[PDB]
């Protein structure tokens, strides 16, 4: 009965973090043109981005898809550093749009990932006693 369910709960949290992370990696084209309208010569911080991007493309598991996530949001803080070297894509207003849709959805992530790691501790302490323990949403060194 417990296991199931448990296991459902886990698998129903899982999926509000996917759906999160998937509208982070839709953003980035879009913002990526929108830099570079801008400021053409960031390329380092744009291949950084762009490389986050296909990391969380890519991302197998809980682990490997949070630490994607924490390199896009460490580059996005990065990118929005170098915004401060051009006032004209710090006004403008799709970009601003743009990282407070990404800052949303980050936010969104840091609630669902508590909701996340309560159902998977309370899923793995059942189990131990088909049925595998799970990953924690957290990215590791
Ligand atoms: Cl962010």
């Amino acid at each position: 009965h417990h296991l199931v369910s448990l296991e459902q709960e886990v698998q129903e949290k899982y999926s509000q973090i996917q759906n999160q992370l998937q509208r982070r990696a839709d953003l980035i084209p879009n913002l990526v043109e929108t830099v570079k309208g801008y400021a053409a010569h960031e390329k380092e911080i744009l291949e950084e981005i762009a490389n986050a991007r296909a990391k969380l493309i890519g991302a197998k598991t809980p682990q490997e898809s949070a630490q994607a996530d924490a390199e896009l949001s460490s580059a996005l803080s990065r990118l929005l550093a170098i915004a401060e070297n051009y006032p004209n894509l710090k006004a403008d207003a799709n970009f601003r749009q743009l990282m407070d849709e990404l800052a949303g959805t980050e936010n969104r992530i840091a609630v669902a990932r508590r909701d996340y790691n309560e159902a998977v501790k309370k899923y793995n302490t059942a189990i131990k006693k088909g049925f595998e323990e799970k990953q924690y949403f957290e990215a590791k060194p």
